């Protein structure tokens, strides 16, 4: 069976790497607003529905191609999604929208054991995103893999607080603290990237795009073999956990200094090594349409001692080096603008290893 | 000035479409042998000097007329070459031969900017082929266009390896790999179709009919404004590049899966999108006297989002459709037998646009 991955560090053998092609700026709706920095709101407001700057896309295509070259050199089989024009405007009985991209396979696909799961998503512009990955998935299915699609939301107005009182990322942090997000508990919704795997235990966070109902669906679906845990952080990332709490080995985790985990003690009690990465050196003038500067910690482990880290981020390179982990430096500075780093731009389909517990 | 075309995708306004009339089977000489499949060698051997099957020609005439109708509907001005009897036997001080046809304007004319260039050709049966296009060209010249005729070869025996050790297309692929072609470097020779335009950069391949001297002449003639590059492929097409590496937009190229480009990385580095088309569905029983089944990828771009593709080739139709490109399906199944698809049967004289670089 081609699909088999229980965690984020076992020897990587196959991966899916996204595409920057035809990436389209999402229309400026409430959920887009709640998941981006104020600095970019007028960008979304004006560019919505058009393609992201093509000169920028062209550089990202190049960076990602090089990344694929390096993976193949490191002995990893690379699969890529189908090219699709994301500008097409579709219409469901609940809404009408243009698409986004298929740059981040981690946002939509998660692999637990021999099973590939497609997330429902929570953004209207990402409703038909699964279309780009179906060729790959059907192939794995024909070859024995289990295939699951979580319940696709209707994404009707009832799923969103159209009145989410956010005027700055400062307001959003406060609301998040109060337990208030842009998504209601109207129906299950989630991004696969809000879940991070560690064998028998998976960790998730209720975020702007992943609600309690969505986590419950995962929990109920994977039990009894896996335990999904809910953890929280201070000033959390509006969406996705992989640049906030990135698990890099059996009991080692990168905890973003700016988003401390409220349940950090559960990990200290387990005898886990909490590593706090040094600050990103990326220039503040460089555009990050989604995400933040902390993409520097969004690393991909080829194995326990080999990490694919950004070529520009020298300080975090040294940290890995003092730890005895070989750094494979790749530059994806323009690809970063789309919203992700190495962990985001990939989905590990097969890692050589077995199911185990690391929480004892 | 009626002539103005810098690439293969800007909004098409004027085109020259070939004729199937009086097409004549070329005598079976060494260069014909090196540019056709073994299956057809006895056809050339027996039919040489006579017309291609008239019942077949009649169907091609009909198909091409419909194509012209569709172009006019799409707002393109269509010009056609003069009707000529290709059976006439001519004699130069170097050889004697009967002619071929004027079906493929792409084989003989190339437009770079405001300049129309007539290629020298490398086949004896195509020595006086330019005669069919002179009425059109003189008109453009009277209207301001620049007109150039590359040095017409003598086509003496010294230009051919009369002993080219080819017994199958398998042998030819091996020889081509060794850098051995049926044409020597005795004098410049080339088919315009071995060059494909992308603004300031033009790409060419040393082929069975286009030698290094021919490419050098082009390079020396077009410099400094244009850079002609030489690229190569595995198991290349004996002649012409447009069904091996068809550039369909600013940074998008169709790379024939069976003829991979040795310099593909130069393009990946530029941030270019390499698209690999699905396999042709044309029946193996259908005669293709020249060329191959890959004529399916020999598409013509009316603009960046409109492509004239074969009505029968459904799989490649879908590919364009998922990319957001409107397909204009036309059936030219019998016209294909003569050696070309849409790109071959035409020569874009005017495309609305400017000279630019896409290789950065």
């Amino acid at each position: 069976c081609p699909v088999s991955s229980y965690n984020e560090w076992d020897p990587l053998e196959e991966v899916i790497v996204g595409r920057a092609e035809n990436a389209c700026v999402p229309p400026f709706t409430i959920e887009v607003k709640a998941n981006t920095y104020e600095k970019y709101w007028p960008f979304y407001q004006k560019q919505g529905g058009h393609y992201f700057p093509k000169d920028h896309l062209k550089k990202a295509v190049a960076e990602i191609e090089e990344m694929c070259n390096i993976l193949k050199t490191e002995g990893v089989t690379v699969r890529r999604p189908d090219p699709i024009d994301w500008s097409l405007k579709y219409k469901t009985p609940d809404f009408e929208s243009t698409g986004l991209y298929s740059a981040m396979p981690r946002d939509i696909l998660i692999v637990v054991g021999n099973e590939i799961i497609e997330a429902p998503m929570a953004w209207r512009s990402r409703f038909f995103e699964y279309r780009a990955y179906r060729s790959i998935i059907k192939d794995y299915f024909h070859r024995g893999a289990k295939w699951t699609t979580a319940p696709k939301p209707t994404m009707a107005d009832e799923l969103y607080n159209q009145d989410y009182p956010i005027h700055s990322v400062e307001d959003r942090h406060k609301l998040a603290a109060q337990g208030k997000f842009v998504t209601t508990e109207f129906e299950p919704c989630f991004d696969a990237a809000d879940f991070i795997r560690a064998g028998r235990d998976i960790f998730a966070q209720r975020s702007q795009v992943t609600n309690y109902l969505g986590i419950e669906w995962m929990r109920r679906h994977l039990a009894p073999d896996y335990r999904v845990h809910i953890i929280s952080f201070k000033d959390p990332n509006p969406m996705h956990i992989d640049a906030t709490f990135n698990i890099i080995g059996p009991g080692i985790v990168l905890s973003n200094p700016d988003r401390p985990c409220h349940q950090i003690d559960l990990f200290k009690k387990a005898g886990w090594t909490i590593i706090t990465p040094p600050t990103p050196i990326i220039p503040d003038d460089h555009p990050l349409w989604m995400s933040s500067k902390w993409l520097s910690m969004n690393v991909l482990m080829l194995d326990e001692k080999r990490v694919m880290v950004d070529a520009n981020e020298v300080p975090i390179q040294k940290m890995f080096e003092k730890l005895g982990i070989t750094t494979i430096k790749v530059n994806i500075r323009n690809a970063n603008s789309l919203g992700g780093g190495f962990h985001c731009w990939t989905c590990d389909v097969r890692r050589r290893g077995t199911l185990q517990s690391y929480l004892d």
